[PDB]
């Protein structure tokens, strides 16, 4: 009979790489949220020169995890250190397997005693639920799914609804919706503030601003509130096609690779995970090609989570952490895109006679699957790095890049990242026919600043 | 107090063009269907090499029309000529007011006696329950507005799913659907097919348009995906879907000519204020203190073959006074493709104060009525750009517009693309500087025409 779990999907899919990078499974798409409100320009604008309402209500997984054990379970499976956690403090939650490659990553909430929530893309979430079912914890967990990405016009509830408050003026319509002074706590700290007579919880998601979450049902109030308090200061929501871009001037990479595709001791969760999860069902794309779906996975030190990461607790992949020279670890890094060699790959789309133009590259997020790795190469052809998040910042008039890169590479460094997939392109449905290109990319800061060549 | 018709509006709203290409109503969205299932490239590309399936539910205005004198509201209000006109035969309705200026157009479904259905936007929607209920008709209205641009995850119901099924494999689709042969109705016609046991109307367009009762969407939709598969059949998203037109010609977008005159006085005491044409907006490079010269008539924008002098209609005595042979015509403008590479170069200029408008794939519009001046080589406006985006099956930017009737096909003229002092206050326009584009006159339908070259550019 058909599979059940992804076990029995890759003993029957031949290659592993192969398989999921020709996945039938189409775009990732961030879902619900109308894509613009203006336009993707200026919301990406009012971001840094005014302030934004995000909408994160309907893109991430949320999973509540209560019960005497639900810290044990934390704890046994976070790089990050549990000590000293009280509740009001999240963290940037961050498993590995026993091999010591980075599983995924979300945003943990210490709701209160015993009570917490995760927030992030499905791996992390898969990774926990499989815990805490099989690992025998007394802990009760809540699964709370993204949002359909092609709802149909059907109807779409969530536990929560989720916003942020960013940009320089973002501490000012703060202040004036809760209606007194409001201490910037540090970042990552919790506490709270008034929307409309509403206690409304947050978060020092910091120019300050804050991430704020309530009960679905006030999500209208609380939206209406904040909008018309922000119109004194310019304030716009943003749609689902610039939200995503955010990431690329702040640097965090939301798509590793799940590294659980091989490894004895990964067999029983490759047992437990169906057959129609994120891992089984998603795709890979971009230029970066191996017939090992271990060269794809990523360990936290490559990815910039080496700072959280600390031997002072028991937890999974502790020993290979410990074997890992950070020193000589790859490193996160922006790329800054060449601007004429962008201009080269739109202009192809406007090439009546050519055989072929190169890979379209959407704005301003132009990534064709849920997990991106285009191969980041030197001057004499090596590959030394794995581009893996990638789009176009208004604010900035250029391309960019999330990238791993070889430790030694000095900022400045011009590089070339190959852009768009071989032999006219893989078979996802993302993909149009196709030829590569090399773009030239100047290695730079994370966040991303300005860099000089040289 | 809010106003509560488009006449007061416009009696506090300062210059009428001014109002309209200031307005904060935000882009014209093609709203509720997925923005893609695959890609729009391969999605445009399937429409004219496999099979596709169009998703029309959501977009368009529905006005059924009933009762005993259906038929004369529209024989009195339409240029076309009713004669003929029966059950089962669809036609592109077009409403002209009394100066003869297109208010808008749509199809028109005579569905049985007595019995009839607008599609299409707002305007002649408007237009047609405005006479309904001030001009002495026995008719019944039922109007089904198109879905809400953002409707924010809340549920959204029509009274009919509405799709196409187009492209050189269609017919082997829809006969597979069928279960045998089904006759190609004639052009307009209306007929039926079977869909997973239900009997599904038709309407010829070489595919075909099919609707039935919203509740049978998805069982319609499943049985066509399923069936189409054998023939590379996808689905289209609502990026690629509205960039049709440009290979297909119809434009979309006239403005309803109705703001000014004082035998439209009482329509504009009528029209909600909240109306398409209270808050709608317009877009581009073509301006003018006076909102008539955004007006078109039948003739400019390819329905002169429609006009009839065989029955009374509203606007007959001013379209007789017109010369056909005078009117600006509808052609496909081809945008030159350096010039295209170029409108894209600039925003990835760091150093420039200012680029060019951004041009959306692979649809281009940034307002629900679009007015881009045509040049000649001297400068002088000859012509009105009116539709604008890309074709991935011609590896082309096209624009519909309607130009000077001497003008001759494959003559270059200019686009003047984006609008003037750094861009209006319209929510969906970023600043930018202008730049005059490089256009082909081309046949409408599309068609690749090579440029004729003249003594220093066509100018007159
Ligand atoms: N609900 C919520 N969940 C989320 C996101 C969010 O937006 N909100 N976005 C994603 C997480 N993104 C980041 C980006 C940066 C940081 C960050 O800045 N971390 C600190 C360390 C945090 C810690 O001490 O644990 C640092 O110094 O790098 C954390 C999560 C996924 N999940
Ligand atoms: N439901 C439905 N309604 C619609 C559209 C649709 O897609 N389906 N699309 C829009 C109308 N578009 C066209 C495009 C071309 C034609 C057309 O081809 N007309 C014939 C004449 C038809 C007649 O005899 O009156 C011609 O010769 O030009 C008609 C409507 C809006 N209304």
């Amino acid at each position: 009979s058909a599979p059940t779990n992804l076990e029995q999907v890759l003993a029957a899919g031949g290659n592993t790489v192969e398989m999921l990078r020709n996945s039938q499974i189409g775009a990732y798409v961030y879902p619900v949220v109308a894509p613009e409100f203006s336009n993707w320009r200026t919301e990406q604008w009012a971001w840094r020169n005014s302030a934004v309402l995000f909408d994160q209500t309907h893109h991430m997984v949320d999973l509540y995890i209560r019960g005497k054990d639900a810290l044990k379970l934390l704890s046994d499976t976070m790089i990050n250190s549990p000590k000293g956690w009280e509740p009001n403090k999240a963290k940037q939650y961050v498993p590995v397997t026993p091999y010591g490659h980075v599983i995924g990553d979300g945003i943990i909430f210490y709701l209160a005693e015993e009570e917490f929530v995760y927030v992030g893309r499905a791996p992390a979430a898969n990774w926990l639920m499989y815990h805490a079912q099989t690992g025998g914890y007394n802990v009760d967990i809540v699964h709370d799914d993204r949002s359909p990405s092609r709802p149909m016009g059907k109807p779409v509830q969530r536990i929560s609804w989720r916003f942020q408050i960013q940009g320089p003026k973002a501490w000012d319509v703060i202040e004036k919706l809760h209606g007194g002074t409001l201490e910037k706590l540090k970042f990552f700290n919790m506490a709270e503030m008034n929307i409309a007579g509403m206690k409304i919880r947050t978060l020092r998601h910091g120019a300050p601003g804050l991430e704020i979450w309530g009960p679905y049902e006030t999500q209208e109030k609380a939206r209406n509130a904040i909008l018309e308090a922000g119109k004194e200061f310019g304030l716009i929501p943003v749609g689902s096609r610039a939200y995503p871009s955010n990431t690329l001037e702040s640097g965090w990479i939301p798509s590793p690779l799940p590294a659980i595709y091989t490894g004895d001791k990964l067999k029983a969760y490759r047992e437990w995970l169906p057959a129609n999860s994120y891992e089984a069902s998603g795709a890979i794309g971009g230029s970066f090609v191996s017939s090992n779906i271990e060269d794809y996975y990523v360990n936290p030190y490559e990815i910039g989570y080496g700072p959280f990461v600390k031997f002072d607790h028991d937890f999974i992949g502790r020993d290979a952490l410990e074997a890992i020279d950070p020193a000589t670890q790859r490193k996160k890094v922006t790329l800054a895109w060449n601007g004429d060699d962008m201009a080269k790959i739109y202009a192809s789309l406007f090439d009546t006679e050519a055989d072929a133009h190169y890979k379209f590259f959407d704005l301003p997020l132009a990534n064709y699957a849920n997990t991106n790795a285009d191969a980041v190469l030197d001057a004499a052809g090596n590959v030394v790095g794995m581009s893996m998040f990638t789009g176009y910042s208004y604010n900035e008039k250029r391309a960019l890049s999330l990238a791993t890169i070889d430790h030694e590479i000095p900022v400045g460094t011009e590089l070339t990242v190959l852009w768009g997939e071989e032999n006219g392109g893989t078979r996802k449905t993302t993909v149009e026919p196709h030829k590569q290109m090399a773009v030239r990319a100047v290695v730079s800061p994370v966040p991303y600043s300005v860099t000089a060549r040289e």
